[PDB]
């Protein structure tokens, strides 16, 4: 069967096309994928078919990935579209914890303590976690329902009103709080993404890091 870090990356340029398309396309199989290895992979090359339920058709589907980093998230997609650009990535650093309630009375910084039904109805903030999750450690038989997310808060670098934070894809700073089910209780997690477009091809970068809850 497929990799698992294959069908994030196809995830994610779904993820990127219908945020930009304002579709409601979903992954139904990867197809095929090529990948480039200089030792470690850094291209993925998809080619995944996704349902389009309005329409009852099936789509065959590019997404290209490049990736620089196997123990945290560190990728830019640069290709998502139908089958049938330059470098781009982020190399400023990330906030190593949670925002403080001085962040939040920072009237310079646009905060967003979001609500469960505004994860529940955006479901690319539980993408950023799996991949976040998966990133721990690639080797475990993930099941990504053993998480439960508590707690988000997403950063923009403009005062915009919330439904543009969820629905628009813009530079956001996600602050995700989850607890991953374990009979031997949870383990706490806190994952920090950056998510940078650009701004006329709309390449999508995902810098991130990930924390334990003492």
């Amino acid at each position: 069967d497929c990799p698992l870090v294959v069908k994030l990356y196809a995830t994610v340029g779904l993820h990127r096309y219908n945020m930009l398309e304002g579709t409601n396309l979903y992954l139904h199989k990867i197809e095929k994928y090529v990948v480039v290895c200089t030792l470690m992979p850094v291209s993925y090359n998809i080619t995944l078919i996704a349902e389009d339920p309005a329409t009852s058709s099936f789509v065959v589907f590019e997404t290209n990935v490049d990736q620089r980093s196997l123990g945290q998230i560190d990728f830019t997609c640069y290709i998502s579209r139908p089958k049938g650009p330059n470098q781009f990535f982020d190399a400023k650093d990330l906030p190593d914890k949670w925002p403080s309630k001085e962040a939040f009375a920072d009237q310079s910084r646009f905060l967003y303590k979001m609500q469960k039904s505004d994860w529940e109805e955006h479901d690319w903030i539980r993408l950023y976690m799996e991949i976040s999750f998966f990133n721990r450690d690639r080797c475990l038989d993930h099941n990504m329902s053993d998480l439960k997310i508590l707690d988000v808060v997403v950063e923009t670098e403009e005062n915009v009103p919330r439904e543009t934070v969820l629905k628009s894809l813009r530079n956001v700073l996600v602050y995700i709080r989850y607890d991953q089910d374990l009979a031997d209780g949870v383990c706490k997690h806190i994952a920090i993404v950056r998510r940078t477009v650009e701004p006329t091809t709309h390449c999508v970068c995902l810098l991130g890091e990930s924390q334990l809850v003492p």
